[PDB]
């Protein structure tokens, strides 16, 4: 009988649409991004609205990982958290990355009415009650990421920190300190939110996570996300592959039911 054990990416050879081959779980019922469509989208009175507590949020690094850039947090005290919402407990934000497109017409996971963002920004977050990440991962309720769309417009003020480095950290496996950078400056106005049970979008795609979609998309500058462009998904001394397109599409939401808190 059958069984089961190069590197993942985002090329034509090892993208989204061969993941399934190392990561079998991508043939499976919880899979993200989705496409968000708002008639299907069942509003819910019952969700509570989101409370983001990021009031003490310690940034300690930025790197390029060779599939985006984080920027991390001491995620070892309730320093900057994710309550309420459809979530039960409390959630610690590790890390927030982001996925972007070639040009502005993409970017975006998740998609709304079908419709494609030029970005979005991932606040990945772990249960207080499994003690630490790597115990959270293996849970179904493990993880939370509040996903915010980009669109390219009047310039985002809190993402310039983020910017502004970025030529630090260009090619595959480079990190800088990135402390003091306050993660309440990428939020939009009003936090409003669609919510389903999902995965992770990048493999392993484990099926573990309470995805919080905002509504509201921020905007940023076109010269913000042109910066982003310039990343490289190549290490330095490697042939240059502008880090661009990062995202996976779509997955069959199959037989989930997405919530909005909003009428
Ligand atoms: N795209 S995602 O689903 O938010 C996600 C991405 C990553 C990543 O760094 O590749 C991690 Cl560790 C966790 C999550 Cl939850
Ligand atoms: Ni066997
Ligand atoms: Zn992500």
């Amino acid at each position: 009988h059958h069984h089961h054990h190069h590197h993942w990416g985002y090329g034509k050879h090892n993208g989204p649409e061969h993941w399934h081959k190392d990561f079998p779980i991508a043939k499976g019922e919880r899979q993200s991004p989705v496409d968000i469509d708002t008639h299907t989208a069942k509003y819910d009175p019952s969700l509570k609205p989101l409370s983001v507590s990021y009031d003490q949020a310690t940034s300690l690094r930025i790197l390029n990982n060779g599939h985006s850039f984080q920027v991390t947090f001491d995620d070892s005290q309730d320093k900057a958290v994710l309550k309420g919402g459809p979530l039960d407990g409390t959630y610690r934000l590790l890390q927030f990355h982001f996925h972007w497109g070639s040009l502005d017409g993409q970017g975006s996971e998740h998609t709304v009415d079908k419709k494609k963002y030029a970005a979005e920004l991932h606040l990945v977050h772990w249960n207080t009650k499994y003690g630490d990440v790597d115990k959270a991962l293996q849970q179904p309720d493990g993880l939370a990421v509040l996903g915010i769309f980009l669109k390219v417009g009047s310039a985002k003020p809190g993402l310039q920190k983020v910017v502004d480095v970025l030529d630090s950290i260009k090619t595959e496996g480079k990190s800088a300190d990135f402390t003091n950078f306050d993660p309440r400056g990428l939020l939009p106005e009003s936090l409003d939110y669609w919510t389903y049970p999902g995965s992770l979008t990048t493999p392993p795609l484990a099926e573990g996570v309470t995805w919080i979609v905002l509504k509201e998309p921020i905007s940023v500058s076109s010269e913000q996300v042109l910066k982003f462009r310039k990343l490289n998904f190549n290490g330095e001394g490697e042939p240059e592959e502008l880090m661009v397109d990062n995202w996976r599409p779509a997955q069959p939401l199959k037989n989930r039911q997405i919530k909005a808190s909003f009428k």
